[PDB]
């Protein structure tokens, strides 16, 4: 709700609808779309970003483990959730309550489903296939066989979806594979999908009839027809300024020592708060104008040179625009020599996250906020 | 409440307590202890971390910015609670309301303060004495005493402390303090520093309450008595495939088997604060270092093991497994950073159980339902 | 949980509120707005009740004293803006941003400290009110009208809603000084209002695009004297005891009472400190049809009245409203009391219950005490 | 969440409520309780606040009015017994029973009503209120006596806690009248009380093993006139504006006025609709220590004060209680509208906020219609 | 909280708080008493009962399956529970983390158990032997060790009891193969007890260091050195009278046919109140005398036969005393042809629970009451 350190995130709510809402007009209406939103939807905000998604053309929703699921269930979500991660046995009973799809790697753990859980609900399963070059999932087709078979033989258990996740030139040895795998099968599984694959973003497969919108939806490239608009931005607030003379120091994490008369500006944002300390020489937009981050990244602050002197109070934007001037998630990625993806997820719970939608301001979500 | 993943955080209670019964016994009967507990006592859980401070003998508490202090009161915390970072003016009353004292670095400050502020709630104010070496704070004579004197004529304002932290040199700074302090008036009630690698070893002053900063956590930020580490993390495998020799495996990179090897995925990724910088660390798996191949993704990364072993086996990040320990410090030392930033990256995502008198207290999960 | 426990009760009928706003945005055209007043819990009347029969019925807007009636609205579910019409302190400017609350602007000095502590992230409304001369506050001259314009157009949450006016009851004088002080701004902002003015109640005057349905809105006249307006507001009562009294007998009820005749007294659960003030000790309630005088000294918690003859307990007593074909209207307790009607519906204590009636039936019952 | 947003606010001194009764319990023999009155939410003081006071205090027992009173108690964590004092409706026994609340019984047909339509399963207790003659209600004679007497005793679930009356303030022939229906009684009833009754303050009567602390607890003189009564509440607001006049020059604040001469007016945010009514239009208000009259008529929700030379905005203006070495009681507010003193605080309404002090520092504030 | 029938349940917590208390005199200090509280306390009051027992000297207690102590836990129950009924191996986790014990019966559910349960939470297990003449329980030496091993193996789990019931001249044999069987266990179990003994009832034994006191707890004996006091009573009110003459009819069930003037009265207690339709000819106990039940037993109401004429709201006792008579389970359930336990446990949710304490109402309990 309300918060009280000048130092926040903001999602553009809009940037996520118009990604879906043009992926939406490019795959064919027979095509289902599978939005990703794992890790509170990869820093963004898991609801917000759901609600937003579904709302442009989405129809279901991806997170990594069952608690994610959960708490979208708990937060008003209705429309369907898979787990794309593992899942214990025993907690069969509850996401078949819950009405939450979970992805079957081994046949060893269908059988533990099926001898603990007797019902009343209706649990749906997805099988990940493991194409040879994977860390887990289906291998052979005797382990095809046996999952096939414990879920005709149980009557809660349904084989709602069959997928894999193709690594990026192995795409050819992974999708004959594929292909083979699939054919493994009695009848066609309601749903064939496959996750970080470039080529069913653009182009029509076919023999996948839902495509999981991955990272993109959120404006992020996941290897460096439309534009992706990107949703994220963090800024904060001066909230003290310093002027050094020649020859003065200062101990932020180690010893700065002002080469001429500048001006020191502290903002309120550290490493507890997701902004790494390896971004001790990366630069931020103060005043539409680039400045340098200056001396160590401390826990709950950190320093950068101004120009001139600013008053307490000025804006600083530490990812997002100023005048003329931008600084996207992949520049903070590259300086961090990490991929896109980490950035965002970093931005911890301390960090406030506010929502727009229509060029307005729709709420805001403070995770440690009164309440 | 309760977890569904194989994932979670322990924090020994027992660890917290020891470490600052210890300093309870090296500072005299007139000196208070201050915890402090800002990033949800880094990483380790705010309301759990205090109470248990409490208890051993601290007297207050300390937080980074105002939300982490009114989090502090909304979940029961009584005990004195000291903003050490930042605030707006106009929140005065806020915090006057919730009895949340606040740092003072500017004179503006106060003087919008005094002037959006009316009653009827009494603000405690600390004063930050910049020594020299900092980037805020007041450090003339001037300023300070309109300070005083915007408090004296306030009605509801009081001048509980001030304070200021030494940087690491610590000789200058020191009597720069004492010279700083005796500007004012009256010696406030209260007189601390932070961070000062003398005022844990050695007791006196000047000073009648310290900051017992990291180190409560048995974290070196770098004498008289052992530090014991209240942080662990742990999983357990989700899945374990047996590798032939030049098998290739293509995770985040291309990975090739170059004897037969069974490799076991954990569910843990940088999404829950275990950066993708840790691609070539080990792990601690059936009491022996596993080493971590590959690359690690967001939700999950892969681990060879020493042999083959069972889905549900037991894997320590961090903590001790047997005759093998991994410290904080440890993976610290891999990713190239300071031990600070290690669990305050673990992510709200992780579940923490908490121990106390070697037994599980209570787990918080901080995504659980309700 | 919404009974209450004793036979004293105020009854509210919405569909007096209804018509009378509804009337009154048949004669306005669709450009101008109704502004509907919520003071004081809807001057006694029940502030979320009385403030979605408005809506219901054509008044698009609300109006309150201070920010704290505003936040009560917003936590009872209303959605409908509010304009706070008081002073306000600079420091809750945020709060009432994030709570889509406008605030009136008195003052350049109270802007210049709220543009210095305020940042965002919400934007904030305010209407500035004009002091036409003869007024206790607000903007009086140009200069500071500039300095106003000024500090929103530069800040980038601040945005000028309206601009008002409270006219006096001299008014040409002000009407056009208004109509100067309208001209200092560079462009006109979305609303544009004034209150307390008889004349724009009965003919739409295209200055204003919004008018403020004061008091009138509950059937008072604002003042003494195009559509008829119907009273909302009746008090009720019962007899809980009753006693026959013999010529010469006394009765110390807070003074002494000396039966000059036979006569039987009545005792009803209602007093002072329910809002029904000692003043009206002389005052006539109405009971079996009859005017009945208050006798002696209205007590805390109860009061006594002489009776035309004997009548039974549980016997209903009118303080205000119809009985029969004898009335009494707030009016006429006003009169009693030496005050204005205004006061005496806001008066009515929080511990009397309020019986809402819509479509001449039970709608809810509102006790401030019961238990919940 | 107990914030508020207007400058306007209530004080009450809880220490003077505790040493008031402290006072009292150490001059009363340890047979004798202290039943406090809480009717009127304390009197305007703040019922669950006054009443845990009190009872820390010394007293034992709580009255209220009516049993809505009492639920509002039970409901906000009393324990404490609660007698209703007033009427009640005979279908409400077993709520009250239930809730362990005694009833107040003026008639015995009240009773039999009460007996035939309650069976169980909790006791209810009574206590009976005597009529000596010159009262408007209670039990006269002692034919009723017994058929109430008789009732009791009859039913398995009544049970006869008490008996009581009011002294009016004649009093030797109303004693000895008590006495006698005291003797008409079987046997003597657990407690024997009596309000109204200074004398009860002053010296023990072995007669009543209870006295009723009534106004008097807060303060208040009961009347004109062995321990100093301190009062427990303080009313308070601030200067939002102000603005410099110049002789002749008018001001249409409900009223026209004419500045005499030049002169400084000052608004504060409190009006009628706070309980400050419009006859208090010449009272003198302090501010800045000085003693200020309060010019024009009072609006709903602001009022114009005439200020001693300039003053800035945000002055405290204290309307009842102390500034440097001027004081405004209570009595004096009661004077000037020619009314009782415990009228006043029980007419500040249900906005204002109230500030509860105890040990002289802050304890908690209670905002009506705060957030929550 | 309130009802608002005329008909109603009292239960005196003073005779299971007496029963209980001379119980603890009785046994010596070594023995532990645990207390029987499943169905509801056999329709007592699960709660009341439970702390009534802890207060008087019981120290544990035991319900039939895991719904019935975590009913217990949520009313704020924190003494020891014992599930002495089936329960799945899937919910070890939940019981573990309420800190409910659980029964085993067979080596096959602690696998189960074992195999999809990690921490961290410990979890307490009673072992039930079968001693030979049971339908459930270890039944070999085999299986008693493969038990063990698990325990130990297992890092969470703790055997903390082992018990049996004992039926009722088979005494002999279980108990010489219980004694045989206790020694099949490396250690003595924290606790060693069993059910349904009226022996260690009175004589102490000390192979058991805990006696389970079921149903005498609530002064019935179980078959027919200090007194029981009985609990439970039941009334009704009459809700109305009609004057029959002689020859006239009246239809309840059945066809009455009165053979005389009489009176006859309903009351609001019928068979959805667990006042079952073969009490179709038993007596009443109303103004201190016998009435006669005439006609059949309705869901919701039945017809006793009056004395004389008596007015709307006089009280009826079906079970308790009036005067100088009274009326038992005992009795209620010789006139069933059932065992005094049925009676009791059969008496609905829609009846309300008048609780009383030192004869002084404690307070209401009306399952469907509002909130």
């Amino acid at each position: 709700n309300d918060f009280h350190r000048d130092t926040w995130a903001e999602v553009d709510l809009d940037a996520i609808y118009d990604n879906v809402e043009n992926l939406r007009r490019l795959l064919p209406d027979d095509t289902h779309i599978m939005a990703s939103v794992c890790g509170n939807a990869y820093g963004h905000g898991d609801v917000q970003v759901a609600r937003t998604a579904l709302e442009a053309g989405a129809s279901r929703l991806a997170v990594a483990f069952l608690d994610e699921a959960l708490a979208l269930r708990e937060k008003g979500i209705e429309a369907p959730i898979l787990v794309t991660g593992a899942s214990r046995p025993a907690d069969a009973a509850l996401a078949a309550q819950q009405r939450i799809a979970l992805t079957v790697f081994r046949s060893d753990w269908l059988e533990e489903a099926s001898a603990l859980y007797s019902g009343p609900f209706p649990i749906h399963f997805h099988l990940y296939m493991d194409t040879g070059m994977g860390s887990l999932g289906v291998k052979d087709e005797e382990e095809t066989k046996r999952i096939v078979a414990l879920i005709e033989r149980h009557p809660h258990f349904v084989l709602e979806g069959l997928w894999t996740w193709f690594a990026t030139d192995y795409f050819s040895y992974q999708y004959t594979r594929f292909l083979h795998m699939l054919e493994w099968l009695p009848s066609r599984p309601p749903l064939v999908h496959c996750a970080n694959s470039a080529a069913s973003l653009r182009f029509p497969d076919r023999t996948f009839n839902m495509v999981q919108f991955g990272i993109a939806m959120y404006g992020l490239a996941p290897s460096p027809p439309y534009p992706l608009k990107e949703a994220f931005s963090l800024h904060s607030r001066l909230v003290h300024v310093k002027k050094l003379q020649p020859g003065e120091k200062v101990s932020f994490g180690a010893t700065y020592t002002a080469q001429t008369e500048e001006w020191i500006g502290t903002i309120p944002i550290g490493y507890k708060d997701g902004w790494l300390r390896r971004l001790q020489h990366f630069h931020v937009l103060v005043d539409g104008q680039k400045a340098p981050i200056v001396g160590r990244i401390l826990g709950d602050m950190c320093m950068i040179r101004l120009p001139g002197p600013l008053p307490v109070g000025t804006k600083v934007t530490l990812i997002g625009r100023q005048g003329d001037k931008v600084i996207s998630i992949d520049d903070v990625a590259r300086h961090l020599e990490t991929i896109n993806y980490e950035v965002p997820c970093t931005i911890s719970y301390r960090v406030p996250r506010i929502f727009f939608r229509h060029k307005r301001i729709m709420e805001v979500r403070n995770a440690i906020g009164r309440g």
